[PDB]
Formats: C-alpha cells, sequence, structure tokens
C-alpha cells in the first residue's frame, strides 16, 4: 500500500554544538531537499510536508511552512507541525501515510525537526507584574521535558520505572556503555554515512559542513561512567550518562503508494505496514513503547519473533531496558547501531532519526521485517511496522 | 461514514479579557468535557484527542494531552496537537476524521484551543548577550500574526488583496458593520445558545460563568466604523473595525463512524462529505480559501449552488470580501450569524469554532448542504463540506 | 554658618499611580527649579546638584545631572547622585552643607528623587544561561527593600523590632490610624500647599497637574485597619496598613551660607545645626533613628525636651513607636502633620520629603528647634537639628 | 591636614574574565581589608565606608554596606555609594576628606567599586506588555557608556573631540600603542606588585588567585592597531584599540587627618592638598581634566609646571591627547605606567585605580607633587592634588 520511497537526516548536534544558531527549519529544509534528490522527485511534486517539532517557540509563523519553501517545494503545496512530544518524529510519519490512504494526497514529506538549542526563555507578561520577581520560563525544560502533571522531569519518570523493575545504577550504566560503543563502531564502519545528508552551517568567518554525528564518545567505559552522580534523585539510579541529552536534529521520509513508485521506478526504502499508539500512567511514561509496539505487531499479524530489527528508542537506560525485558524481544538485533544515549535525541525529530537508522540498517543487512518505536511523556507510546519489498 | 456526533465551544473573549488568565487547556477540557456529554459518549471511549494550537509557549507539555486528562478522559487514550495556524481548528476534524476513516481510531475529539492573552513574550539567550540590548520577542505577534517570508503583518497581506481586489475603505467598513449587526442579533436572539458551553472562570475574588461572546459590539454603525485610521499602512484601508481581533477561546467536534452513531442512537450534526487544503502566495494568503473551498466543492461532487449554508471566516475584510466576490454564493448564507470580526479569532481553535456556528445553524434553518473555510498565513487554504443526515 | 534658603517637593505620588510613567529626574527637575524661584536665585548661579536616589537602573547616565540640566542649571556646574537608602534625601543636605562648610562650593541644590514604579526587572544575562528557569529580579524590591545580610524584607525587621519591644498589632494600627488623621487634617487645612510644587504630568490626551499627595487617604477606620492580614509574616503583626508604601516623588533645598542668604536678603528656612549618622544592627534597622537623633543633639549641644517639633519618619509603626519610647519626646510635636505611613515613602527622597514638612512647619508656627531623622535598611540611622533664623 | 594614610586596588579585571561572576562588593571588601592591613588600623576603628559604583542593579540593598561588613568594619559603622560616573572612585575620597574636615568623622574608607561584567539587562515591567516587542536594556552601555542628552556613546563624545582637535587615527593610534607598552613595561618590571592586592575567585572547581592586571597585553604592535575599525562612527578615528575597556576591580584610600596619622606613627602616601570637580560640555566631555584640573591647581597654589607625576586617565586616546595638549604638562611624567586604555577602566572604581598608581609611583620615585584627574560623561572633569610628607 504505502511505501517510504527516500530518507535523510542531518547529523545530530550537541547542545549548543554545531547547530547551537541553526534555527529548525534550516535543518529542516536540507533534509527536505534530501529525501527529494534521493528519490528523484522533484519539489513541485510534493504534496504537503508535516513536521514534528515541540519547541517552534520564536521561530515565526510555522516552521514547517518555512522549511518546505527553503527547500523549494512550491507555494502551491501545504505545511503543517504536529506535537506528540517525543512521539511527533514517528507520528508524522503515520500522519502522512494516512493522507495518502485516504486519498487526499499522493505524495508526503513528513518526519521530524527540533532545536532545543535555539529554544527561547519566556515569560507572560500582558498583564505586567506589578511587584516582585518572575521566573523567565525555559520552554525546552518546560514544554519538552516537565511532565505537566506531576510537574518533575522525565528523568523522574525514569527513576521510577528503574524501582518498579529493580534496574541497578550499574545494569542500566551497562546499558549505556553497550549502547555507546555499538554507537562508536557503527560510526567508524561507516554505517551513517547513506542516511545523513551534510548541513553547511554557513557562517560570517566562514562556512562548516556537519556530515557526522557529534554526540557519541568514543572511547565509552562504564568506570568514568560508574562516576557520574545521578541527575534527577539525589540519591537515584539516573544519570547524565545512562540517559539520553538534548540535541539538535532533523530527519524525514518521502512517503507515497507503492504504485506511484513503481511508475517512477523507485527502489523504496521500505513499506508501512502498521503503526499504533497507545497511552500508559505519566509516572511511567517509559513503559509506552510497550503497549504501542504490541498493538503495531498485532495490527500486522507480526508475532514478536518476526522481527529481524528493532529500533527501541533509548530515551533512558532505565526505561529501555524495561522495554527489552518486557517485550523479550531478541537484544542483538535492537539498537544494533547504538541508541540515544549516544547519539543524542532531538525531541521532535527523534522518532524520525530513529525510522532512518532502521531502515538503511535493514537495507544493510536484508532484513525482511523491522520496529520502530519511542517513549512519549505524558504517558503514551508510538510504534511502526516497516517491511522491506 | 464519518459524522460529527456531536459539538461545543467556549464563548470566545475578548483580548485580555475574561480569560485573561486562562490557559489553552483548561477552555479545551471544558469542552472536550462538553462534547462527551453531549453526545452521550463516556470518557473511556474517546481513542485519541486532536487539539490545533498554534501559541503553546510556557504552558507545559503536549497541552492537547493536558486538556484531555482533565476532561476525564483517560491515561490509556492518546493526545497530541497540531498547527496549521488558523486553519488548525477546522484541519484537526479533518485529521480526526481520518483516524476513523484509516480505521486507525473508532472516537475522536477534535478541534483546537487558543489563549492569546496566556501567550508569552520570549528571546533566545543560552548564548548569552555579551553586551548590548536585545528584543524579547511577543510570540503572538511572531509565531502568529507575522508572515515568515516578508515579515509584515497579516494585516499587511489583507492590504496586498485590498489593493489586488481593488476593494476600497468604506467596501471592508459595510462589510464589517453587517458582521457586526449580525453578531448582535444572533447573540440577542440567542442563536449561539446551543453551541456554547458556559466556562466558570475560578477566581480568588470569586468564581465567573462566561457563557457570552464578549467581542461582539452591539450598536455598530457605518459612522464610528469610518472614523479609525488604517492599522497598517499610514495611507492605507485595513483598520481595526474590519479586521478581526486576539482572542481567547475553544472548540471541538466529537467524531464517530456513522454505524457507531447509529448504534447508540445518536442524530449526529453532520456528516464529513469533503475536505481540501491549498496554497498561495503568501504576500495574498487572503486568497486562500478560494482554491481550498473549491478543491472541496469538487472532491464531494457539489456545486457552489449546492450549499444552503457557508461558513467562511472573516481574518479580514479585505479577504473575505474578496473570497465571497470570487466564488459569488449568495452573500445571505455566508455568516448568517455574524463572522470573526465581531465574534473573536481564536487562531488555533478559530477553525473549530466556524465548524460549531455552522453546525447550529444548519441544524436549526434545516440546511443540508454547509462548508466552512478559512485563510491561512504563509499562504493556505482549508475547507470542509458538511452536510446534514 | 549653612542655612536652608529654600525649600520644596512634588506631592508625594502612589505606586503607579500620578507618577506611573515618569522618571524620577523629571521630578528632580521641577523641584531644582522650585527652590530656585522661591529663593530669588538664578539656574545659572548653582554650583553643584546632589541627589540621592535608590532605584535609578535604566534611568541613563547620572540621573541628578540629567535633572539639573532640565532645570536649566549650568553645563558648566556639576551633578551627581548618592545612595543611602531610605537615608539618602536628607544625607544628601547634610552633604550639600559640607560642600560649602570647605569653601568648595556656594550654592547647591540637594535632596532626593524616586520613583519605585519607574524601577525596573532585571537579570545579568551576560554568560548566558545554558539550561533552565532564571528569575527576573525586581530592583525595587532587591536594591531597595530587601536585607542583603539575612535575605528578608524590611517589613521584617520591622517584626524583629515588634517583638523586643513587645509592640501589640493594637498599639501598632492605632498610631497608623492617627498619622492618617493628622495627614488628612493637615491636607484639608492646607498645610502641604508652601512645601508642595505643582507637577505637571505630560500626556498625549491631555496634560495632568498633580499638586496633592494622592496616598493620604480619608476617613479612614480603625476597623479596616484591624482586619488587614499580616503582609510580610502569616502570624505576624506588621501590615500594609502599619508599614509605610511604595511611593513616588522629589524633594530639594537651596543650600548657601548664612551671610551668603544676608547679602541676597534672603529670608532662610532655618540654620543647619548638626547632623549625624549611626549604625545598628541589620536585624532592628528601624531603630537607627535613636542613635542617629542622640549624637544629632549631641552635636548641637541640644536637649531633647529643648525640640519644639521633630519630624521622625514612619517606615513602619512598629519602629516608629519603638524610637519615640526610647528617645522620650514629647509626642504631640512628632509628625504633626502625619508621617509617611499616611502620606508616602518615596525612599531616595523621603530624607529631603520629611525635612521640607519640617522646615514649613516650622515657620507657620514660629517653633525654633527642630530635628529631622530617619532609620536605614541595613542598620543606619541619619539625623539633622535646624534653628530658625 | 587630611592625609591618605595607605591605599590599594584589585588587579583589573577583563570583561567578563576574572571576575566575570563577582559582585563588586567582593573586590571591595577585599581592598577595605587591605587599606587597613597597610595602615595597621584594625576594621573596628572604621567610621564610613563611601564606594563610588555606578552599576549596583541587582546587587542588593546599598552595596556600600554589604563590602563594609564583609571586611568586618563593625555595624555601628556607616556606609554609601554614589555616582559621578567615571570621576565616582576619586570624587569618593574627595568626599570622605571632607567628612574628616567638617569633623563629623576621624577614620573613612574611601573609594570605588565596579563589576561592569555582573551588570544586568533590565526593562520596565509594571505596567504590563499588552502586546508587541520591548527592549532588555544593558544597564552597562544605559547607564554607564551613553550620553543622556545626545543619546549617542561616550565614544562618540570622544570622536567629536578628535574632530575639534583634529586628532587624526595614527595619531591616536601611537598614543594607545605607547600606552600598552608602557603598561607592559611596569607589570614585569613588578611596578604595579604594591598597589595591588590579590583577590581570591572562590570556585566551587578549586580556588584562583587573581594578582596581575589580565587586561594589559603584550607585544601589541601598531600594526594591529592600524587595522581596526572604527567602532562608533562607521567613518570614524576611535577604535576597541584606541578606546579604553569595558573592565571589573576595585581600589579604595584609608583617609585621616595628619595629627591622627601622626599619633599612630603611619607615614601616609601622601597629603591631599586640593580637589576640583567642574563642568563642560556633554558633547566633548572628555574635555573635562582641563577645568578640572587647572581648578585644583589654582586651589592648591601650583603651578602646572611644579607637578612631578600626574595621572590623567585615558577615557580615550582623542580626550587624553586634547587634554595633554592644553594643559601642556610634559607627557614624559604623565601616565608613567600606562594609562586605561592599557590596563583597563572599570567606572567606579577608576577613579582610585589611577589615585593608587599615582600615590605609589609617587613614593618609588620620591615625587613630591602629583595630580588625578578624570573625565565624566554628561560633561564634567574631577582632579585631585596630592603631596608627598
Ligand atoms: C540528564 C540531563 C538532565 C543532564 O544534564 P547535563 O548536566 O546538562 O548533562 P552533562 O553531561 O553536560 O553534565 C556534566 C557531565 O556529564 C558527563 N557525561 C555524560 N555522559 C557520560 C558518559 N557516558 N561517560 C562519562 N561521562 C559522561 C560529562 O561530559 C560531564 O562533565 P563536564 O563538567 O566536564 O562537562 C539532561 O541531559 C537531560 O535532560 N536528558 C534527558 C532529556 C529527555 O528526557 N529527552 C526526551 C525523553 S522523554
Ligand atoms: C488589527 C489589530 C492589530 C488591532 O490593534 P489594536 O488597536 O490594539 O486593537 P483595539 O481594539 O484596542 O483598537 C483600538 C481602538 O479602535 C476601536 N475600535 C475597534 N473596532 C471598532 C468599531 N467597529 N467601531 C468603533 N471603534 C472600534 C477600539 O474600541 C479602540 O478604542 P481606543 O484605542 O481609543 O481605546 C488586532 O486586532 C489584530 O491583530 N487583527 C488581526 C489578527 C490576525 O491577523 N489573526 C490571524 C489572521 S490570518
Ligand atoms: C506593605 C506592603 C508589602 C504592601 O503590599 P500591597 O498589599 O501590595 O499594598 P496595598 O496598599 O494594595 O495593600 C493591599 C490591601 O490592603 C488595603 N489597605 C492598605 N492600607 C489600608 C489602611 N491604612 N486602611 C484600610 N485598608 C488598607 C488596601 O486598600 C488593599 O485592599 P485589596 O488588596 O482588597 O484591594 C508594601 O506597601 C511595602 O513594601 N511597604 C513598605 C516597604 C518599605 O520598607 N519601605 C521603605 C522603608 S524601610
Ligand atoms: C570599544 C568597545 C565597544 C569594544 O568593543 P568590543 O569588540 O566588544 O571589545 P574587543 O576588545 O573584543 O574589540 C574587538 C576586536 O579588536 C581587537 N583589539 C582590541 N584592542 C586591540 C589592540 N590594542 N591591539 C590589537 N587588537 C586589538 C580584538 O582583540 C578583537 O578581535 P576579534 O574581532 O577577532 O574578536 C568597548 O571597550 C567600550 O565601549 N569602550 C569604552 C569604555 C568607556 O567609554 N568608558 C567611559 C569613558 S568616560
Ligand atoms: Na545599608
Ligand atoms: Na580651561
Amino acid at each position: 500500500s504505502i511505501v517510504i520511497a527516500s530518507a535523510a537526516r542531518t547529523a545530530v548536534g550537541s547542545f549548543n554544538g554545531a547547530f547551537a544558531n541553526t534555527p529548525a527549519h534550516e535543518l529542516g529544509a536540507t533534509v527536505i531537499s534530501a529525501v527529494l534528490e534521493r528519490a528523484g522527485v522533484a519539489a513541485g511534486e510534493v504534496n504537503e510536508v508535516i513536521l514534528g517539532q515541540v519547541l517552534p517557540a520564536g521561530e515565526g509563523q510555522n516552521p514547517a511552512r518555512q522549511a518546505a519553501m527553503k527547500a523549494g517545494v512550491p507555494q502551491e503545496a501545504t505545511a503543517w507541525g504536529m506535537n506528540q512530544l517525543c512521539g511527533s518524529g514517528l507520528r508524522a510519519v503515520a500522519l502522512g501515510m494516512q493522507q495518502i490512504a485516504t486519498g487526499d494526497a499522493s505524495i508526503i514529506v513528513a518526519g521530524g525537526m527540533e532545536s532545543m538549542s535555539m529554544a527561547p526563555h519566556c515569560a507572560h507578561l500582558r498583564g505586567g507584574v506589578k511587584m516582585g520577581d518572575f521566573k523567565m520560563i525555559d520552554t525546552m525544560i518546560k514544554d519538552g521535558l516537565t511532565d505537566a502533571f506531576y510537574g518533575y522531569h522525565m528523568g523522574t519518570t525514569a527513576e521510577n520505572v528503574a524501582k518498579q523493575w529493580q534496574l541497578s545504577r550499574d545494569e542500566q550504566d551497562a546499558f549505556a556503555v553497550a549502547s555507546q560503543n555499538k554507537a562508536e563502531a557503527a560510526q567508524k564502519d561507516g554505517r551513517f554515512k547513506d542516511e545523513i545528508v551534510p548541513f553547511i552551517v554557513k557562517g560570517r568567518k566562514g562556512d562548516i559542513t556537519v556530515d557526522a554525528d557529534e554526540y557519541i564518545r568514543h572511547g565509552a567505559t562504564l568506570d568514568s561512567m560508574a562516576k557520574l552522580r545521578p541527575a534527577f534523585d539525589k540519591e537515584g539510579t539516573v544519570t547524565a550518562g545512562n540517559a539520553s541529552g538534548l540535541n539538535d536534529g532533523a530527519a524525514a521520509a518521502l512517503l507515497m503508494s507503492e504504485a506511484e513508485a513503481s511508475r517512477r521506478g523507485i527502489q523504496p526504502l521500505g513499506r508501512i505496514v502498521s503503526w499504533a499508539t497507545v497511552g500508559v500512567d505519566p509516572k511511567v511514561m517509559g513503559t509506552g513503547p510497550i503497549p504501542a509496539s504490541r498493538k503495531a505487531l498485532e495490527r500486522a499479524g507480526w508475532k514478536i519473533g518476526d522481527l529481524d530489527l528493532v529500533e527501541a528508542d533509548e530515551a533512558f537506560a532505565a526505561q529501555a531496558c524495561a522495554v527489552n525485558k518486557d517485550l523479550g524481544w531478541d537484544p542483538s538485533i535492537v539498537n544494533v547501531n547504538g541508541g540515544a544515549i549516544a547519539i543524542g535525541h532531538p525531541i521532535g525529530a527523534s522518532g524520525a532519526r530513529i525510522l532512518n537508522t532502521l531502515l538503511f540498517e535493514m537495507k544493510r543487512r536484508g532484513a525482511r521485517k523491522g520496529l520502530a518505536t519511542l517513549c512519549i511523556g505524558g504517558g503514551m507510546g508510538v510504534a511502526m511496522c516497516i517491511e522491506s519489498l
């Protein structure tokens, strides 16, 4: 039915890193033009662009639109943003598939973009503050990383799952390191060369080409890892190390019918066979990828053991472990090239980021059936099933 | 096969007025509660809440999930927000319709919520400001009213449609005057009591019930309309009087399959027969509703003259006059109870707001074929065809 | 040897009231002009302007110079501000006196100005904020009303005095009401007309003449007072009703030698016979006037009983009561016309505001010896002895 | 009559450099301690602390008092700040001397402290901002560096002086380069060691001792000077190179009578023989030292040629050259160890910084008669004559 023609992600940038001053939509256009070029499709053939983005504050009117226009998609087309937090990137892909499945469109670009780096501070000041201190709110912490129900960090939900699945400091540390290593290796074997399209951070003192994931640490040791203090709970288990970071990035996918691809002689990066989204308690939102991964497989008629390759987003070691334990798929096919503890977690783009890494790596090893899935703040999961053609 | 089982909107509040300190998700909760109540559907049956919102800055993670959970919908359902500017409110309905149409959901509550009063000022400060003055950006003007591409105000784009369509000052003045009068008469005659669910503004100094649109001005005269100076060009045509305002409000629909409604003995407000969205030159985004309104009538197999009732949004008098003039539908069926020039333009929820007025006026005057449409910054249109059952 | 040739003060304004948008130096300018007119001295003859000012953040370079220049004092003269908190207004007079005393100047305009309304919110942003919320600090509260040592509001220093001196809520309220009633009598009898110079608040739509203390309430009851909640301690004793207020205003004196005055045929308001400032524990800063008044009297060779009229500043009812109790002066010659609780308390100006009231009441009643004194945040007091010529 | 018993200044820090996070009063405290220790006088004997300070916004009530308490000056003593812009530090000493001269105090510690690095951005938000962008004002620029009357930067008055005196770019550069070279020589010869007191920047990450002027560049070349662009007028002559810096630091002197000094067996750095402050046109504010020095010399009974040593502050090469040409003093006795262009210019402390450099160099080379002088924004100059004992 619906296939992914092509895909691309920018490298994933460290917080205030290569993209410190690069507005999301600039990362997005690059990625739009990327899927386009790789597919042999002209921008004038794009009906719509759908982009997950949690933090567009201050970036001006509809950053999705801006990104599509800069990428050369004509004014005739349409563009919008959407927000299911860390699910946004993956969900945008599903919402775009559904544009084609309902016949409301023929060709969509979909994914996510996020500049956590560029997120402003804000305060409501219309009424006027008559007397006293007021807080300038970090929209990155407030609108993306803080649970609107208990008022604590996602980091706390992690701790929750930790004590609920009794995961030890070390057990999680072990997860992180393995991730860090798997990521470093993959990078060396050039396993990211394909999916990554380079971004030119144009300066005034000179242009800089970013085409490599700068968040991944080489020479990751469990022992400097073990030296870190917990980031949230004063006597907790979760650390800056066994948890993903704050990052800038973008990623997307050219969607069209399987029929359309044939006519254009395109070798699709895969076929979207199913998807699901499901909720759970906000206090353990990191469990979301479990009900979601099951409803998705259910809808596919796939058994947990049909999966050749999985991409379960590593929002946290504590929760990724929980996911892995509860569903119990073969960990050797889970995050073969390292997860987000190493690569980085650009909120609104993370879902499409892992989608790319799934698809290119599926191609790489000729795997038939893959899955990708992420946890979502507020208490949700999102998952998708892909099958090679 | 997809029907709007029910619908509800808040009264629309004036800028920094009755909802001055009411966050969007709260108006959204009251509205989600009501549609469930008016359809006789339990919160526990809601598969997903989809809410349009342009200005979430500062409101915390996924406000949609915030409205949903406050409305009683269980942690097991899902929620997300989307932004296609003034088109958001309607688009969400279209997206929700798709959820059930693809067989991914049974029951959605969709629409939007906007608090332009609560919108904060922001500034990007992570690098720090080494030296000199910097600007605190008003996210309402920046993310909602400012064209990303030409940098001027939506009002300036109206001036564009004004010059392109040669619409004089008195021409728009009269348009606004009628709007105001039709809004005042509709309010007095009680034609708004149906679609409005009362909102309780909890105040430390006592509670207040808001159930009336407070933006409508009683006794709008052509003369006082012509005493105003241009709001966007020293020697221009657009004024405060012939443009919509800045407003707060929320509005939703409850969709399910036509079969589902029959199983429940629910008499739907309408069936969604078609929808569309098109793009145009950002300079004249006001023209947006023309390609969209048409594309929607075509997808429906309807002639223009087939329409019994039309809701075509009045972002500005200039642009609405233009849309009416092109499509040439009988004006006396356009904005029968007045438009956003009087009632208000709560951006994110505006699309769902006109859909509300549409449905309840279609029911009371017994109209069969209806359509709402809105224009969208960055040059875009949205439209939906509805039909009673 | 040094006399006060003339005096003047603006009306004292309410917080965000009459002078809500008037910069301190504009208030300053008017007052400088007044003491000039009243003395028959030309702007051209001024040597220096000394103005106490606590909260000048954001007002531009050396506001004191801005005022002198706005008043047509020549560029060849000099101006500066100084800051001894609530003691600033009077201290500036002692400082002006010294200039002349040491032969370094002949004619000084001295006093204070304050717009607490105009005081801005600020934050150090150079280093930048990587992550998280920061506080926008209210400079008024931070730089004028909070103890830098103990972290608490001046009101809390007042509670400290109330406990040590065992002054009850009722003893305090009574003092406050008495202050209000005296001030109201004085205002109604016109006893403030001499000292006050009108100030014209320029405004787009209409200029407004402010020539009456607007913060003085009429017919205020012991009852309403007794019903107020403690403002600084949820189970304290100090309230908004028995503390001074937050206010805008300016006040000045024109200093010159007794001989210079005699050559000019000026009949001075008084002779500055001595002054003094002394420190005390910051925790009980309201006791400052006790030591300071004693030192000043001792310097002047006066017994407390020699005083005919006293202006003992009312920062707080608690401290005002403590001062009188320790000092023992006939309370019926203290704040004869009411004090800061009823009149207002523009910190940087307050010292000069009471000097104005002292001087003009001494004149009208034929009093020979007077004293003025204020308490000083952070643990200080200042006083000045005046003798009629 | 009045002598300077001892003196001390901190190393002068670079903008956001060594003291990027060090509040002025912390620098002030160290320097109060230093003068005490140096004179052999105990903290308990201090009567009053007078500290010039131009940018105290955000530091809290009366930083002067905070500095004094931190150095253990007793609570019974007093403290205040004052502001004559760049003249503050020197003016504070004249003020301090006056306290003693008029018999009101015996022991005074006076000078200035400034943390331009810690100066915050601010904005007046009490009235509320109904809509639209607003400025966060940099207090350092607004309250320290911008003329209040013409609205331009101090550097523009420097340009004005350049034209009037016809000072070429090359001649300004030569002056600046000479200054850098004189400072480098003194620093390496150890000529700044006597005046400097170490300051420990207390870092959680291990303490740091700051005891050298970090702003003084080594091996600077006339060639890189000459390439620099004009910083204020895009076709002017004044640049970052031939203009002074933005700096942090503090300086003070312990004051007491000659008789008192003798009774304690102290050998004073010098006798204050006279001082003066004079106004000039704000447009050429950099000319202040001309009439101020002349007034001081005259008051001292001295001819210009009587001077053995001079500290004429170097706000800008252009003004320094004007002053030297008008006064005619042998340039080889002016700023013998380099000036502000090379050392730094922390507004409020500058006046007392050059007092330090003057005093120790006078002691070092047995110079008998010296003079310090600085220009002041708003059109003023201050100067003081010193004589050895
Ligand atoms: C966890 C978190 C709070 C950490 O805060 P942080 O202090 O800014 O992170 P940092 O790594 O920069 O903190 C400092 C240190 O950790 C270190 N560190 C991180 N990973 C390490 C590793 N694997 N091995 C060794 N050291 C490591 C150092 O780099 C460092 O020392 P430094 O002082 O020289 O820089 C933050 O990154 C976060 O919020 N992550 C999760 C966000 C989220 O939940 N996204 C969506 C999911 S729902
Ligand atoms: C146009 C706009 C900027 C108006 O600015 P504004 O002047 O601050 O709004 P106001 O209502 O306070 O107008 C000011 C005055 O005109 C008046 N006025 C407005 N309509 C009037 C009428 N029909 N008859 C008589 N007076 C009228 C006011 O009551 C008012 O009186 P005052 O200024 O003397 O106090 C604002 O409403 C807006 O942004 N409109 C467009 C929004 C938009 O683009 N939405 C999305 C579209 S894609
Ligand atoms: C005391 C203080 C905290 C008050 O805060 P505030 O409540 O915002 O000021 P308000 O006057 O509006 O007090 C609030 C209420 O009490 C009332 N009230 C105050 N004084 C009253 C009186 N004398 N009689 C009857 N009612 C009175 C109000 O009118 C008001 O009613 P509302 O809130 O229902 O509308 C503030 O004014 C303050 O800081 N004063 C002194 C600070 C200081 O130390 N100055 C320098 C000297 S060291
Ligand atoms: C002039 C001023 C604006 C400096 O601007 P700035 O660019 O922010 O500060 P900088 O020192 O980093 O100057 C910029 C550059 O010129 C260089 N430069 C400065 N002085 C130099 C010198 N003496 N020799 C060679 N190069 C020099 C830099 O090192 C730098 O290079 P970069 O662009 O690669 O970073 C600031 O110092 C100021 O406002 N001075 C006036 C202070 C004042 O008026 N006091 C009160 C008077 S009464
Ligand atoms: Na103090
Ligand atoms: Na001269």
